[PDB]
C-alpha cells in the first residue's frame, strides 16, 4: 500500500543522492 | 489521498535529484 | 490537515532542488 | 503531535535547500 | 515511537544540508 | 513495520548527504 510506496520513493532518493556523493568524489579527484 | 500525494511529491524529488547528478556529471567531465 | 502540510513541504522541496538543478546547469555551461 | 513536528523539521529541510540554491546561484555568478 | 523517529531522521537530513551548505560557501570563497 | 522502513531509508538519507557533505568539503581543500 501508500506506506510501501513511500519507502520505495526515498530509497529512490537515496540512490540518486548515492550518485550525487560518486560525482561529487569525481569532481574532488 | 494525501498519502499517495505524498509518494508523488518524493518521486519529484527523486527526478530533480536525478537532474542534479547529471549536471554534475557534466561539471565533473566539462 | 497534518498530511496535506507534509505533502507541501515536500513540494517547496522538489521547487528548492529544482532550482538547484538549474543553477548546476549555469555552472556546467548550458 | 508528531506529524506537525515532520512537517516542521521538511520546512527547515526546504530552508536548506534554498540556502544551497543561493550559494550555487552565487558559485553560477547570477 | 515511529513517527517521532522519522522526525529525528528529517533533523539530521536538515544538519547535513546545512553542512553542505557551510562546504559550498567555502568553495565559494 | 512500515513506519519503521521509512525511517531506516530517511537514515540510509541522511548517510548520503553525509558522504556529500565530505566529498564537498575534500573539494574545498
Amino acid at each position: 500500500g501508500e506506506l510501501k510506496a513511500i519507502a520505495q520513493e526515498l530509497k529512490a532518493i537515496a540512490k540518486e543522492l548515492k550518485a550525487i556523493a560518486w560525482e561529487l568524489k569525481a569532481i574532488a579527484q
